[PDB]
């Protein structure tokens, strides 16, 4: 089974939020400088994550998918307030490979199936942030600050019965601890679905990702070990392959 290692980038007006410490680039700020570099050291696939104010949002997103599009060969997803397909279509036709949608996907599922009919099922990735509450599993919205009351379970399989593509499945109990990957959500989420899941928030060290390739991930996303030089990409890839792991080298 191929598995895929991605960094997300999140970017904000245009820079990448706090940065990296790769200190031979122009701008470590750069998102598209930084992603190039990234595809250049063996990264599978790039994520961009935008939290642009909300005015120029959409104008810089757009921008961002242009001018990433211009130096990058590799897949990349961009996501971050896609609330309509009008906005989606938009996005994927200036560059972009997949879009990711999360709230509005939770608010209308219809979205997904809308998008996916126009640009097939594998340009929608469905991000799903869940946490525990109570002993379940269960599904958030609004970068974290909503608890739908939906139950993990039930969401996975109406995103794949909608359409979705790819799940790209965030644990809020482990997103920046770099604690590790949480196992135990996706081990519950993979039975579930047959689809691709990008396993997303934990990564702390190289082991982390072998953990989450076992637990059924198709794919591992992480930000700050890559950006902060933590893990080495290539070093991340001879690591896995010598444990088994199916990755590209």
């Amino acid at each position: 089974l191929a598995k895929r290692i991605i960094a997300s980038l999140d970017v904000k007006d245009g820079r990448v939020v706090k940065g990296s410490n790769f200190e031979n680039l122009r701008d470590s700020g750069d998102p598209v400088e930084l992603g190039k570099f990234y595809s250049e050291i063996g990264i599978d696939e790039l994520v961009f994550l935008d939290i642009t104010a909300s005015v120029e949002k959409r104008k810089t997103m757009l921008e961002l998918v242009e001018k990433v599009a211009e130096q990058i060969d590799i897949p990349f997803t961009v996501g971050g307030g896609i609330h309509d397909f009008e906005t989606a279509s938009e996005l994927i036709l200036r560059g972009a490979d997949k879009v990711s949608i999360n709230t509005a996907a939770v608010e209308n599922p219809s979205l997904i199936t809308q998008i996916a009919q126009t640009f097939g099922s594998q340009a929608v990735v469905v991000a799903i942030d869940a946490k525990r509450v109570d002993g379940e599993f269960m599904v958030f919205t609004y970068s974290g600050k909503k608890n739908t009351g939906i139950l993990l379970r039930d969401w996975v399989v109406e995103v794949e019965k909608r359409g979705a593509g790819e799940i790209l499945l965030t644990s809020i109990d482990r997103d920046g601890t770099k604690s590790g990957y949480d196992t135990e959500m996706i081990r519950f989420v993979r039975p579930l679905t047959t689809l691709p899941i990008i396993a997303s928030g934990g990564a702390g060290k190289m082991e982390h990702f072998l953990e989450a390739f076992l637990a059924g991930a198709d794919a591992a996303l992480a930000a700050s070990v890559f950006h902060f030089r933590e893990i080495d990409v290539r070093e991340l890839k001879e690591y896995l392959k010598k444990h088994g792991v199916n990755v590209r080298l």
